[PDB]
């Protein structure tokens, strides 16, 4: 989408995975979807270093709205949970230096069962712009047919444009298409700044594995269509929650950087370990995700329960990820000729290799003819940056 | 098995899950199945507080053997990786106040393809006894018949007894039988100090859940047979490795306590987080696992992606575990009548409840009328101790 937005993958926080559709403010006030949750999360995005690291969009997912539209046919904030309305939350969020995302559905109802945007693309798009919304995520539940799904996604895209406000547009068009027919990505790219391809993530190694396996399986179809203004969306970061080991957390962060994924944390910024915070705020790994060249990486090799991924970076640099998919035993040694990495370009005639994950370690100069030797923890990833050089 | 051993579930360290069958001492001398690995673990079991916490058996799994028996038809330690031999390793482990475990197979080969004990049960038993071995784990690969399986486990049990040496006998009889016919646990216990029920554990939450699900499904058959001298073995603790979140590690520690499981760590004691070390050394949770009554706990309830397990303890105490099996979202609220716990007896007329995991908190006095409310992390467990007011 050529709206001048998302020249790098969008970074921020989205409530869905950690907070879901919790409407019980009486019995579960610390986890219910309320203005207070977003206000508190906004404050901590400033004070705990998240905005400084690049996490800029504070995004509301499903279950923000009243059960019915107002007299004038517009969506309304839930009066109990959002008594001060979207406009005032937008002012609060803007006052902190952050931008506000909101959610809607192409179909007749949102996935949670709240009012769909069909019949109202133009008014809803205009409502969001009045409110001060800077991003829209647009789910695809309760939609008849390819024709509607396609038409709806295309309509809301144009509708948001006609508001002449800068609104990042986040689509689930490809994901709700697979059931009927293979998606067309050059079409989707025209209309959307990013697009969900695969089933919603949850707090599990299994879900991370299933997102990577779908991505590598499908990579010829999706890798080249990604670039500034249009990104593949492999769903939220779930680092800082409950289900992932340290190594599985490193694997998500490493590979979301390799895939030029948008980085939407879904966690509780009020209760996050120092180790999880440091990983999500890792300047060097965020810098790989946010590389201005904006070329998506890919799986180079697989076998013997190992995976090798790489991503081309500006200035003849490459990121390399080595995953150990063996879920038993100890760290396994993997060796590769540096000539095989970065299409033989990265280390011609030499590169300087820095390990970024699981720890940051200068490894030094490798000749084009060198072997790189690593040890990789089970379900973990070693992430390396290769800098092309002639200083050797 | 009435040999006076395993009066509480056996505690120690076993190489298999973490170190596996690594024979490459050339390229990986730090990881390979060697005498040096077992000596390093022994030193750290003393120096880092493992023995003081009750971890006492330092156990060798598969891949310690030379490829072929000796001229006198006995098992040998691999001459390069175990150059001083098992007896000398036993001597060293004993000098540190620890016990040594070793491994053999009931069939023609071990699972990793070294000498089996079929035909050699009596020699093997006497060899192990002579070497000063304090424990035998007896795997079941390369056994052609159920007849041979039963006969072998029984035979080795009787041959160990005849040596005169106190040797903890860890069996895999039920696991290898289960595909073909329902094991007779009453018979198995007569011959075994503990018995493997289920597939080898991995460094994964999937492995944990599948072991808990198998145990709760078969609980009618296995819970009542467990007791001093004979335990269900749900396999090794993998806490301190790579594959488990903190909350999944707490779940393993809590439920292994509830199930009165042997506690065999398979980790690197040279490289373990402070967190992992304090969980595995948790005095109050080990005291539940080690309760002298020796009554295995069971699943009380399952529903709404929650499980409640309980174990009756000494002196009118109960342990209660509450698992959140929902792997999406945040800490989920669970409430239960305390009158539904410990068969109606735990909190009649009242109980003091202490949370032990994920952290120690006194929750206070609960009346027989009361409800316990808890927030449980996804894939996490809340472990409580109930003390009847009397
Ligand atoms: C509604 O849709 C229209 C039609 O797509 C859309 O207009 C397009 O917007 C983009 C982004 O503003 C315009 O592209 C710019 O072109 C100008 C002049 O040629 C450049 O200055 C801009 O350069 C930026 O990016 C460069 C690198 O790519 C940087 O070098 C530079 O520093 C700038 O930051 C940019 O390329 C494009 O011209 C229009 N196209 C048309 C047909 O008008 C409009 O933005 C949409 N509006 C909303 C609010 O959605
Ligand atoms: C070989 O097989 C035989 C047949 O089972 C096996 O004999 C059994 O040995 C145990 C263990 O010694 C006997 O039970 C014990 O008897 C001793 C000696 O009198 C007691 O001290 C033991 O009491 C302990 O537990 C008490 C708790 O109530 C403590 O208060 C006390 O301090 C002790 O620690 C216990 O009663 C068992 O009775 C025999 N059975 C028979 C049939 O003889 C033998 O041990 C096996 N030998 C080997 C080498 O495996
Ligand atoms: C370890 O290996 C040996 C040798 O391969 C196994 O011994 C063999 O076991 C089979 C039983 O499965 C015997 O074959 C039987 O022959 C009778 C005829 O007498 C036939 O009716 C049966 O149906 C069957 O074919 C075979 O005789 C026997 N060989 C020897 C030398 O004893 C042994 O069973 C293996 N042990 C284990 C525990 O797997
Ligand atoms: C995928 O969709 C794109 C965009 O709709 C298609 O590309 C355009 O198709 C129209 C006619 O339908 C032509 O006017 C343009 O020449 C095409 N390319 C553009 C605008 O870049 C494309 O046909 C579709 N791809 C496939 C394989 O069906
Ligand atoms: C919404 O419902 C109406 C009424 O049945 C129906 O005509 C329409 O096809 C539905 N629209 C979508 C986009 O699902
Ligand atoms: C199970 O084994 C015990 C001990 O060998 C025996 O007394 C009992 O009769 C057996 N029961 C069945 C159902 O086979
Ligand atoms: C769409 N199952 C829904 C959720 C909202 O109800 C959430 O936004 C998911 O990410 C999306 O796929
Ligand atoms: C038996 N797969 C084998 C292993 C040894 O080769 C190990 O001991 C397992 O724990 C056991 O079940």
């Amino acid at each position: 989408l050529d709206n001048g937005l998302a020249r790098t993958p969008t970074m921020g926080w989205l409530h869905w995975e950690r907070f879901m559709c919790n409407l019980d403010c009486q019995e579960e006030p610390d986890s219910c979807i309320s203005e207070k949750l977003f206000m508190e999360m906004a404050e901590l995005m400033v004070s705990e270093g998240w905005k400084d690291a690049g996490y800029e969009y504070l995004c509301i997912d499903d279950c923000w709205m009243a059960p019915q539209r107002d007299s004038e046919g517009r969506l309304q904030a839930d009066p109990q949970r959002f008594p001060h309305g979207i406009r005032q939350l937008a002012n609060y969020v803007h006052s902190k230096g952050l931008k506000l995302g909101i959610y809607a559905d192409v179909g007749n109802k949102t996935c949670a069962g709240f009012p769909g945007s069909f019949g109202y693309y133009d008014i809803d798009a205009q409502t969001f712009a009045d409110w001060g919304v800077d991003l829209l995520k647009f789910d695809g539940c309760y939609c008849d047919s390819l024709e509607n799904l396609a038409d709806g996604y295309k309509h809301m895209s144009l509708a948001l444009n006609r508001t002449g406000r800068s609104i990042v547009y986040s689509c689930e068009w490809p994901l709700y298409m697979w059931p009927f027919q293979k998606p067309n990505y050059t079409e989707i790219r025209q209309y959307c700044n990013h697009w969900r391809n695969f089933a919603d993530i949850d707090d599990s190694w299994k879900s991370i594995k299933s997102i990577l396996d779908w991505t590598s399986f499908n990579q010829e179809r999706i890798v080249d269509v990604a670039g500034p203004g249009g990104w593949n969306d492999p769903d939220m970061l779930v680092i800082g929650n409950f289900g992932l080991s340290w190594n599985q957390q490193v694997t998500q962060m490493a590979l979301w950087a390799i895939m030029a994924a948008p980085l939407f944390m879904s966690n509780d910024l009020r209760h996050i370990s120092p180790q999880a915070k440091a990983l999500l705020q890792d300047k060097d790994v965020i810098a790989i995700n946010q590389d201005p060249l904006g070329k998506q990486g890919y799986q180079l090799r697989q076998g013997d329960n190992f995976e090798v991924w790489e991503r081309p970076l500006s200035g003849l640099a490459w990121a390399v990820a080595m995953i150990n998919r063996q879920e038993i035993g100890g760290p396994r040694s993997y060796t590769i000729a540096v000539a095989s990495l970065g299409k033989g370009v990265a280390c011609n005639p030499a590169c300087f290799i820095t390990q970024l994950l699981p720890v940051k370690r200068k490894l030094g100069f490798y000749e084009w003819t060198s072997r790189l030797r690593s040890h990789i923890n089970p379900t973990g990833t070693v992430l390396l940056q290769l800098e092309n050089t002639m200083q050797m």
